[PDB]
DNA sequence: ATAAAATCACCCGCACAGATTTTTTAAAACGCGCCACGGGATTTTTAAACCGGTATTTAACGGTGTATGAATCCCGTTTTATCTTCCTTTCACTTTCTTTCTCCAGT
């Protein structure tokens, strides 16, 4: 939902990782930054999904 | 696989406190020498003991009114007895490197 509003879609230029880690943990997610950042690490390997 | 909490090396200038490192200086020492000083044997002089006597000067003695010495209670100081420790050391074990002995396929 994140990326979504961000208006971070598909045929766009890319974005850093760290502002939509900002942008959840700021907004959304009330925990730490890291477990953040290894769920969306995990979400973009080709062997794991 | 999602959560909670943590840790370390280096680069760039500048100012200063502390730790080696030369460098200089005053004290202690050695060798040689000479003359200042003290020992020994005469002359000389004077310090103190001794007789007086006199004229003071001190210490022992009897009342008052304190200042302090021994005793008690504490708390910082230094000694002494008492624990743990890291480097030296070998040493039996393990590992790893070097040479040798075959196999052995090919012709």
């Amino acid at each position: 939902y994140a990326m979504n509003v961000l208006g971070n879609d598909w045929n766009k230029a890319y974005k850093k990782s760290a502002r939509v880690v900002g942008d959840v943990i700021g907004k959304y997610h009330p925990h730490g930054d890291s477990a953040v950042y290894d769920t969306i690490v995990r979400m973009a390997q080709p062997f794991s999904l």
